[PDB]
């Protein structure tokens, strides 16, 4: 199971897709809900996904049809397509998945975050750094739900500098086009969402604080916060859970006046990738870094969640610290963060030494020893 929220909000659902074209925007929106008796939200809600997730992990497609038989009927605990709750302007996420992964891969981060006053865009990118995506050839095949896919790209050697690095200038362009998107409908421009879903956009007319916007993403998607960062000042901090440091051009690490906080899982960091994320520190830039100890890459991952002790860590799912106690320490800490950051009135400073590293499965900077 994906834990529920710690917050206070009851956790709503739904997906957005405008335009419907591989160049409009694809997000999963979680939100503090007014109602807590919808349905809850299908985890992976299509077969396509399975196929390109076994793709990813280098296995048959057939592989994904046993997936999709093991793991498509699991849900995530938000109610899907509940009505946002009223009279409040809250804060925005926007969120970037990693490697082989898709918008609805880290739920338990963005029900979370909803459930705290958040409101959370988990972008799917079209960079062909997800597992699967789909998009629409042209107005018709919207209207008939016609779904064209597009698969994840495996790259030879000598592509892997240049591609990684198109990618996470794309990965940020869709952050921009995803917080515009919010922003417009905030803003109360009229918007048909390309998928036929009973929520209304129109609820969140007035329903964003509009200067209180942050940018949070995993791996690959910790490269995107920081590209996106440097490139869009809308974004006033981010969070770089465990980034892959590698897609970033050399001009990125002196362009991020932003606050900054890198959370790293102890077995995943090496130097070359430290060593990065030490290139993201001026003595009059904000920057924090904690490790969570005994944890693995994909503890920020639902897929942390999707299987048992035994079988999460042989598949390198879970580490040594349970799963529950880690997403805890990262949500947590991000809070704080995120309160500090965006200077919001909430009682998130009760977190503020987590901050700092300063918790019995806390490692306050890194273990990496660098030079
Ligand atoms: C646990 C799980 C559930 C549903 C589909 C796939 C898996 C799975 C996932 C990984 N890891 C990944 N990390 C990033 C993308 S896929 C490994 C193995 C398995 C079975
Ligand atoms: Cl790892
Ligand atoms: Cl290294």
């Amino acid at each position: 199971k994906i834990p529920r929220g710690n917050g206070p909000y009851s956790v709503g659902c739904t997906d957005l897709m405008f335009d419907h074209t591989n160049k409009g925007t694809f997000l999963r929106l979680y939100y503090p809900s007014q109602d807590n008796d919808r349905l809850d939200t299908l985890w992976i809600p299509n077969k396509e996904y399975f196929w390109g997730l076994s793709k990813f992990l280098g296995t048959h497609w057939l592989m994904g049809n046993i997936l999709r038989l093991l793991f498509g009927s699991m849900t995530t605990p938000a109610n899907w397509n509940s009505p946002l709750r009223p009279g409040e302007k809250y804060p925005l996420v926007v969120f970037s998945h990693g490697l082989g992964a898709f918008r609805t891969l880290y739920s338990a981060i963005g029900i979370d975050l909803a459930s705290h006053g958040f409101i959370v865009a988990a972008v799917e990118h079209r960079d062909r750094s997800a597992s699967a995506t789909y998009y629409f050839k042209d107005q018709s095949a919207a209207e008939i739900g016609d779904k064209s896919w597009l698969y994840l790209r495996t790259l030879k050697q000598e592509e892997e500098t240049h591609i990684r690095n198109e990618q996470v200038r794309q990965r940020a362009k869709e952050c921009s086009q995803a917080l515009s998107l919010i922003l417009d409908i905030d803003h109360g421009k009229p918007v048909k969402n390309a998928l036929d879903l009973k929520f209304d956009m129109e609820q969140l007319k007035d329903s964003i604080d509009r200067e209180k916007i942050a940018v949070i993403g995993h791996s690959f998607g910790g490269a995107t916060v920081i590209q996106t960062l440097s490139e869009d000042q809308r974004f006033r901090c981010g969070i770089a859970l465990d980034a892959w440091m590698f897609p970033l051009g050399d001009e990125v690490y002196s362009r991020i006046p932003q606050p900054l906080f890198f959370i790293n899982s102890e077995y995943f960091q090496y130097p070359a990738n430290i060593i990065k994320m030490k290139k993201c520190y001026s003595p009059d830039k904000e920057r924090k870094m904690i490790t969570i100890r005994g944890s693995v890459h994909q503890n920020f991952a639902d897929f942390t969640f999707a299987t048992g002790k035994i079988i999460g860590h042989m598949l390198k799912l879970k580490g040594d610290i349970d799963s529950n106690v880690a997403i805890d320490l990262s949500n947590k800490a991000s809070l704080a963060f995120l309160q500090k950051h965006l200077g919001l009135h909430k009682d998130f400073d009760q977190w503020d030494c987590l901050i700092e590293g300063d918790d019995e499965n806390l490692i306050p900077g890194t273990n990496i020893n660098t030079t």
